[PDB]
């Protein structure tokens, strides 16, 4: 139970870029104390990748309205999780582990890539003729000798709120822009916790009984993953639109259950979107100066992003192959479903698929690793799915109250 078995091939970690501790020293760069737009006190935090940042804390932070752990009069609540500072180095530790499952298989590196080079638009100016950031869309990152220092990023994992068990990815709104679904994305907020998860069951082809399986979490982080992804490039389904169960949460899910959307809307919302980047490439092409760095450079970035095309002249376009391209990867590629196959784990078969929830901790080798999950290999669990049944691999789940 000692070893992390966070590199098993390779002298260093594929994504993340240290192997952190939560007592490691602050120091400007990847270890620090920062504030989120809206106050507080500082709160320690980890620089996982370039854009991409782990905050070891219940989430009391991005809500007004949230800022406690107390019950209301599924779901499940623990005032005490998270609070000791070992929990957070675990957490952390095992946040690390499933972004390196994750980048260790080719969806999850094509997914990660995306993200990172998601960058939210500089829409933040109100002269048409001037890129400016948003300021939502940064952290502030307190220095070694005290002063803060303003950070751009695209992604923060957060513990959950009150209730333990309410993953979700969510983002900091515009008075007047809708930044998600506008093409110019924001800053990308999971709750997320590795040391819990869920129960399904699933028949196993003598008697032929009900078996009770445990969702691997690497599976569930990926599904806020792509959501960030939806959102980071402003194509997300308005939340207004859903069955009766949202179409973004179908969409995300993948698999038959993204069939239901039918075709005719897909194409509606593909072309919306392939219109709102065309006013995002007419916006860079206005663009004379900049606020707070050079203007035709951060104008780089940005046709880096959307994948534009330059012309002999200088100006942008977007490229309606390029385009079908990238939205097709954002909304069709990158899906739990997909996930589950190149992780060979037993899934739920359908997005609505229980009431079970299980403490888990993946950190040591041998209860979870990078290459298996809890499948291990060359052991009894790496048949029939037994690492994830809650009965064969009981030491590795324990129920707790629903
Ligand atoms: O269902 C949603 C929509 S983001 N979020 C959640 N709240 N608590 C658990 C989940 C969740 C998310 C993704 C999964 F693969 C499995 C469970
Ligand atoms: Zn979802």
């Amino acid at each position: 139970h000692h070893s992390s078995g966070l590199v098993p091939r390779g002298s260093h970690m594929q994504f993340v870029n240290k192997q952190f501790n939560y007592k490691d020293p602050v120091n400007g760069v990847d270890i620090a104390y920062i504030k989120i737009p809206n106050q507080m006190q500082p709160v320690k935090a980890f620089k996982i990748h370039n854009k991409i940042w782990v905050i070891p804390e219940r989430d009391t932070f991005t809500n007004p309205e949230e800022g406690d752990l107390n019950p209301p009069p599924v779901s499940y609540y623990d005032s005490t999780y998270l609070s000791t500072d070992n929990e957070k180095d675990n957490y952390l530790k095992g946040v690390t582990k499933l972004f390196e499952r994750i980048y260790s298989t080719d969806l999850g590196r094509m997914l990660l890539t995306s993200i990172v080079r998601g960058i939210p638009f500089w829409g933040g100016s109100t002269i048409d003729t001037e890129l400016k950031v948003i300021d939502t869309n940064c952290i502030n990152v307190i220095q070694p000798d005290g002063s803060y220092r303003s950070e751009e990023l695209n992604l923060v994992i957060i513990g959950p709120s009150a209730d333990i068990i309410q993953f979700e990815c969510k983002s900091f709104g515009h008075e007047v822009l809708n930044l998600t679904r506008n093409g110019y994305g924001s800053t990308q907020y999971i709750r997320f916790s590795p040391d819990f998860t869920f129960g399904f069951e699933e028949s196993l082809e003598p008697l032929l009984g009900a078996g009770k399986f445990a969702t691997d979490p690497a599976v569930t982080l990926a599904h806020e993953l792509i959501h960030a992804g939806h959102r980071l490039y402003g194509i997300a389904i308005n939340p207004n639109r859903v069955f009766k169960v949202s179409f973004e949460e179908l969409r995300t899910f993948g698999g038959h259950d993204a069939k239901f959307i039918d075709s005719l809307q897909e194409n509606e919302f593909r072309l919306y979107y392939y219109n709102k980047f065309k006013d995002i490439a007419s916006t860079l092409n206005k663009a004379k100066s900049i606020v707070g760095a050079s203007l035709q450079y951060m104008k780089n970035v940005f046709k880096e992003k959307y994948l534009l095309s330059e012309d002999t002249s200088g100006k942008f376009s977007v490229d309606k192959l390029k385009f079908d391209k990238l939205y097709k990867m954002l909304t069709e590629i990158y899906t739990e479903d997909n996930f589950v196959k190149f992780f060979k784990v037993l899934n739920r078969k359908t997005y609505l698929n229980d009431k079970a929830v299980f403490k888990i901790n993946i950190v040591p080798k041998v209860n979870y690793t990078i290459y298996d999950g809890f499948n291990l290999r060359n052991t009894n669990l790496a048949a029939n799915f037994n690492g994830q049944n809650t009965e064969i691999n009981n030491m590795n789940f324990t129920k707790l109250k629903n």
